[PDB]
């Protein structure tokens, strides 16, 4: 069986649809050609997306040929909103949690879906993640980051404390990258600041102490590998030993804590997939492949099918992780 | 014989020196206890220093200890002044290269030094970098941008390709961290903003094609293991195969222009060392300490030395490949 627990969708949204909560913010799907369409926001062109972003039935075509069973889907990052006043977010959360069950139920065996919380507000967003969790949503996908909170603040690691408490499984994916007005141009930001943004939401976890807060019971992935994090644990080890205001809330070595969470395994590269299981171990990497979006994996399952770990490692990886990490048979 | 490329230094400068230049920017060495000092600015403490930064006979009884038969040492960060009038910074870094061989001057055969230049003036720069080089320094160090001028900018560039015409060498480290008002605690910037800068600047020149057009002669090379770079370049071929906007000026796969560049060794992990080795191959790897900072290599070498590389890989990484890299003996 093949598990890929890292993928995307956006709903069929009309743009009077989209103007009930905002004209200018609220995203929108323009279909045309359908093989083509556009993520829209306002009257303004905002990415070019094509038919299996939001289509489930040429989705399932996809999935066969690529050999891929069960696909674990959620929100486009831009759908987040949130800068959204809180409670017409929270209402938009709800319509896109929604949306994705209805995604979800032209096949809820091969389909799974994970819900967005409007995370401006801890109480809408604890309410929003057990009841879309009821609905059916297998976990949650949340931002790294909220402005300039991150995960070590309060609120955030308070909403991570009440999904652990509740057995609520947690994405997160990095979005509004910093870098100010540099990386204009080759899609910088996706390589730069996406992966610095992921390594940045892991240690404000570790350095602030928040795993000697969080319930050992929270099941939580970062994506892409863990950006960055991997590599640059050592330089982050011999920090931590050096200096007493990197161990000011961190009682024992940063790397030890990589038994408090799971990475999906999109790096794109036989040796960076060898160093990640070899920090994580075989039991923390999940098959994710960012599908359908042009960065994402083309062949799903390709680097972990072709690498050299054993057959046992291959199969948590590409399947029994995923199975008990989202409850999935 | 064992060479350590990457270390500092910073002069006996008094606050009257600096305010000639600069009463609130340029900084200055307050020294007490002579075990203790700070790196001052203004009247404001900078940094906590110790005694090893700013004098080359204890230095050299260190690295007798450490056995380190030759260390190449270079301006702190903080002495760049790429903010000032271009005129003054002018003068500022010829002083500041002056002191650097006064301090290697103690000992020239196991003390080498690199220049700083006046970067925010092309025409200044390449004159002070040919004049430094011609009174003694084997190259020259620069950050790694100019605010918002990374190095795909054709001033940044053309400094580089001077450099190369005239056979000079250049380290390029890291400075003036991204990140707004984020990574306030844990020292966030040096665990994450500082491996992201250089790999910025690494991605800078080989998406922009700026290898298409520096000549081959350049040698360059990259601090702290080259960043994150190594690591993430699978998903910058990936993004590079399937968006045609970050093929626009790159005419090759991205990890093709390895053979551009070199890196320091100090990655602060044996996996992680292994995986740079693999990337970079075992002649553009040099063995770099960040002494005598705390987050610097306390065993220099220890992680080379002790590593399951091949003799003769260490050989080149711990002497061989700095030893052609800046013209030692
Ligand atoms: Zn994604
Ligand atoms: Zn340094």
């Amino acid at each position: 069986p093949r598990i890929d627990m890292h993928s995307h969708f956006f709903p069929r949204i009309s743009e009077q649809e989209a103007a009930k909560f905002d004209a200018n913010h609220a995203p929108w799907l323009q279909v045309s050609a359908g093989d083509t369409g556009s993520i829209m926001m306002g009257k303004n062109n905002f990415r070019p997306v094509y038919q299996a972003l939001w289509d489930p039935a040429f989705r399932i075509e996809e999935m066969d040929a690529q050999g891929v069973d069960v696909q674990v889907t959620c929100a486009t990052p831009v759908m987040f909103g949130y800068t959204w006043e809180a409670n017409k977010a929270a209402q938009w959360a709800e319509r896109m949690n929604d949306f994705a069950l209805e995604f979800a139920a032209h096949n809820p065996q091969r389909i799974k879906v994970l819900a967005q919380v409007p995370l401006q507000d801890l109480d809408l967003a604890c309410k929003e993640a057990s009841r879309a969790v009821a609905a059916g949503h297998l976990g949650i996908q949340i931002g790294n980051h909220l402005g300039d909170k991150d995960l070590d603040d309060a609120t955030l690691e308070a909403f991570l404390t009440h999904c652990a408490n509740e057995d609520i499984p947690i994405l997160v994916h990095p979005w509004d990258m910093m870098g100010g007005q540099r990386m204009k141009k080759w899609m910088l930001p996706a390589l730069v600041a996406m992966p610095a943004e992921t390594q940045l939401a892991i240690l404000s976890l570790i350095l602030s102490g928040a795993f000697e807060r969080i319930p050992k019971s929270l099941k939580i992935c970062f994506g892409h590998g863990g950006g960055s994090f991997a590599f640059l644990l050592g330089r982050v080890d011999n920090a931590w030993r050096h200096r007493d205001i990197v161990r000011e809330d961190c009682p024992r070595p940063p790397s030890e804590y990589v038994d408090r969470f799971f990475v999906d395994s999109a790096v794109f590269n036989p040796g960076a997939l060898e160093l990640l299981v070899s920090v994580m171990g075989e039991d923390r990497v999940m098959l994710g492949s960012d599908y359908p979006f042009p960065l994402g994996e083309q062949k799903i399952g390709g680097l972990v099918l072709s690498s050299n770990l054993g057959e046992s490692a291959k199969d948590k990886i590409i399947s029994g992780n995923a199975s008990k990490f989202f409850n999935i048979n």
